[PDB]
């Protein structure tokens, strides 16, 4: 297992997490902390509980040393949380960002949805190919992707909340260089 391409590294701007939308107590920083916990000892993660939107994506800008970079990915893995009011996705999509636009960070990484921004358009996202994925995702632990390898500025992960919740939630997203 290679480096670790999304966690936040202190006084760097990337590698940055990015939401289209988040519950505000849970912004979508939370989500490369390097904490990781599936209850509220501490509350930990990134969710949309109770945002107007159902589906919503989460995904990670690359850097390196500071600055942006491509990077060649291959794999992603997403800690769900659940509650009473937040869980796991019905349904995703795993996309990598193919624009010739150079994105920047966002003004408001949260709340990409929200602003003027490359990530809003839908033709500067492809789908991953060949994904291999758990059977069902679960609550409780990471659950790993892999697909193929991709030379991406950055990757999301594109969700539709469960029926029965008010959002969807993740504690950490983890993804590795080969
Ligand atoms: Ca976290």
């Amino acid at each position: 297992q290679g480096a670790n391409i999304s966690d936040q590294w202190t006084g760097s701007e990337l590698p940055l997490a990015f939401a289209s939308d988040s519950n505000p107590s849970d912004p979508v920083s939370n989500v490369n902390d390097k904490l990781i916990s599936y209850n509220n000892q501490p509350a930990n993660r990134w969710t949309n509980w109770n945002r107007s939107n159902p589906e919503a994506s989460v995904g990670v800008l690359f850097g390196d040393s500071g600055i942006l970079s491509k990077r060649s990915v291959d794999n992603l893995s997403v800690g769900f949380h659940e509650d009473h009011g937040v869980g796991a996705p019905k349904s995703y999509v795993i996309e990598y960002y193919v624009g010739k636009t150079v994105p920047t960070a966002p003004k408001n990484p949260s709340f990409v949805g929200n602003e003027d921004h490359v990530f809003n358009d839908s033709a500067n996202w492809k789908p991953v190919t060949n994904l291999k994925a758990p059977a069902q995702l679960k609550a409780g632990e990471m659950n790993h992707f892999s697909f193929d390898k991709v030379e991406t500025y950055a990757i999301r992960i594109r969700m539709v909340k469960a029926d029965n919740k008010r959002g969807t939630s993740i504690t950490e997203v983890q993804i590795f260089a080969k």
